[PDB]
């Protein structure tokens, strides 16, 4: 029975009255990681091109209700890692039983934003069979004498306060009349007029001009007024329903309306079968012509729901997003499932120095700091997911496999494992990231790893204007709790820009190699953050609990909360916000004294002195 703060969900009547200041959970649901602009694209796949976009409609949380605001002590959680092939994320949620207006949770907003992916909340008018009520639709479409739409106003207020990038509007309730159809168009137009620049409103191909639910599976005369009405912009995009074999007609109508065909996202329903979903790909990506429209994936979270282990889940996501060759540079156009990498370049937000990754997948079986366990408990906190490799996977040489590991970690719960056979004297390379990182005096490459058979691990970097990677030995070594950290100063390359990062190794007499790679960074020396200014506050809904609230600090990636025990300290929470809820400490403080230590970790993972807090 969890009594901590939960991610929000509303019915219209609740939303109408919503105010951040009177919702004790609202501060916990705000994302503090802004949408990263300026992603850069790769070019490894000769079939992929730059016209079409990709939206994912993903149940990043399996349920709408009961989602803790900032993570939970559960390893098996949906730690989606293919942000690099998405242009837009729709948070899939909403139900007649729980609530029909659902913002994305803060943890997944942060992950999406770290990767430069805009993420939308959901407005779901359900089919009558699943409890849908026309009443809810009519409520949302109420218009003042203004004639503003107060519920639209609230949608914009929610997006602004929580920090996400718009809304996906899905009208599946039957019985709507033409008046209701017109009111919906007005509501959408009002959003266009009032929303901030950059905000995206996506409409589902369902309710037509008459109000009837009649999915078109294309942009047609019956639904085009929900996208563009003459000179009036109605929506930023349309998600097309699944029953199509060709999208040429949508492309043509889009052009006729003066809209990009790539604002239409042709739906594919992958929920049940994932990569075994039959799709007539040529109807979307014609031979020798531009893609007809963009692509919309409905429920690629199939990889998570149809699996029971983190390993099987990650393997399925690779099969889905990269395809059965397991190499995004080399895809099979004859396959029933060529993979998303066959059509879409991978994008990267490794475009600012310092670029830092610890290959944190956003959950773990245990939590480590500097290679030592600080919590034995399962955890997920997708605000801690790092920017993960652009390429899953590209190697040259040797007989090695690359996978994430949840058995070895330097910071967090995971590392990159690179392992298999490597003959004496042979070399192997693994290319991981597309980047755009300017090198200055004082910039260095650092990387931290374990090597079970004793092979050193060299770093690779590619420079703008060169096609080949430069593989180079580490210069300055430090051993940290069994891990080796190399530093390679890059001053000789000042004025240059790194466009790729990689690793390389040479085989030794054992003929085997087994690396765990726990950290990689391009960046300079930076001061420790100040100890956070922390206050203990009540969390009204739970007398037995507390919240810690600190002042915002610049350049702090996240906060760690440690508790003193007889056993030594224990990590009891992480936060990438301005606070964290902690259960049980009120109770515990009656039996014994509770001392907490809160650290701020900088963007280069330099910890502050801890703030020590007493609870008596």
């Amino acid at each position: 029975t969890y009594n901590g703060p939960l991610s929000s969900h509303w019915f219209p009547e609740e939303l109408a009255q919503w105010e951040p200041d009177s919702d004790p959970d609202a501060p916990f649901n705000r994302s503090h990681v802004p949408l990263e602009p300026g992603r850069v694209a790769d070019r490894v796949n000769a079939n992929a091109d730059t016209d079409a976009h990709l939206v994912s409609l993903s149940a990043l949380n399996r349920h709408t209700s009961g989602v803790p605001s900032q993570g939970a002590p559960v390893f098996y959680e949906n730690t989606f890692s293919y942000w690099h092939y998405t242009d837009l994320m729709v948070y899939w949620a909403g139900s007649a039983g729980e609530g029909i207006i659902v913002p994305p949770s803060a943890d997944v907003i942060d992950a999406s934003h770290r990767n430069g992916v805009p993420i939308l909340g959901n407005v779901f008018f359900p089919p009558t069979v699943y409890g849908g009520q026309l009443e809810w639709l009519e409520q949302m479409l109420e218009q003042e004498e203004d004639g503003s739409f107060p519920l639209a106003d609230k949608l914009l207020e929610v997006a602004d306060y929580y920090g996400f990038d718009g809304w996906f509007i899905n009208q599946q309730t039957e019985g709507a009349d033409e008046g209701t159809a017109e009111a919906m168009q007005a509501f959408l137009v009002y959003l266009q007029e009032q929303k901030p620049e950059g905000m995206h409103i996506m409409w589902y191909d369902s309710m037509i001009d008459t109000g009837a639910i009649a999915w078109q599976n294309h942009l047609t005369d019956r639904n085009k007024m929900y996208l563009q009405n003459g000179s009036t912009r109605v929506a930023d995009s349309m998600f097309l329903n699944f029953w199509w074999r060709d999208q040429r007609q949508s492309n043509e109508l889009a052009q006729a309306l003066g809209r990009s065909p790539y604002d239409l996202y042709a739906g594919v329903d992958v929920e049940a079968r994932g990569t075994s979903t039959p799709v007539q790909w040529e109807g979307l990506f014609p031979e020798g012509e531009k893609a007809h429209t963009s692509l919309g994936l409905y429920r690629p979270d199939w990889a998570f729901q149809s699996s029971e282990t983190m390993e099987a889940f990650y393997e399925k996501e690779l099969q889905f997003w990269v395809g059965s060759t397991g190499n995004p540079a080399e895809t099979d156009g004859q396959s029933n499932w060529p993979g998303m990498a066959h059509w879409f370049p991978a994008k990267s937000t490794a475009t600012s120095v310092p670029f830092v990754t610890h290959f944190n997948t956003g959950s773990g079986a245990q939590f480590s700091a500097e290679g030592k366990t600080v919590s034995e408990q399962e955890w997920n906190n997708r605000s801690l997911q790092d920017v993960l490799p652009t390429w899953r996977w590209i190697q040259h040489g040797g007989d090695l496999e690359a996978t994430f590991s949840w058995e070895e970690a330097f910071e967090g719960g995971s590392s990159l494992q690179w392992h298999g056979s490597l003959a004496e004297g042979e070399h192997a390379q693994i290319e991981l990231y597309q980047t755009e990182l300017p090198i200055s005096e004082g910039t260095s490459l650092t990387w931290t790893f374990k090597s079970e058979h004793g092979n050193d691990l060299n770093v690779g970097f590619r420079l703008d204007g060169e096609e080949d990677f430069r593989y180079v030995e580490g210069e300055q070594r430090e051993s940290i709790n069994g891990w080796t950290q190399w530093t390679l100063p890059l001053d000789a390359f000042a004025g240059q820009t790194i466009t790729g990062l990689a690793f390389a190794a040479e085989g030794n007499e054992t003929g085997l190699a087994e690396f765990y790679i726990g950290q990689l960074a391009v960046g300079a020396d930076s001061e420790k953050p100040a100890a956070p200014n922390v206050n203990v506050r009540q969390y009204d809904p739970d007398p037995s609990g507390i919240q810690l609230v600190w002042e915002k600090q610049s350049n702090v990636h996240h906060y760690r909360v440690y508790k003193e025990t007889k056993h030594g300290k224990e990590l009891i929470g992480t936060s990438a916000g301005d606070r964290i809820y902690l259960e049980g400490l009120v109770e515990e403080s009656k039996q014994n004294d509770v001392r907490l230590h809160i650290e701020a970790l900088s963007e280069t993972f330099v910890p502050s002195d801890a703030r020590m807090i007493d609870i008596k």
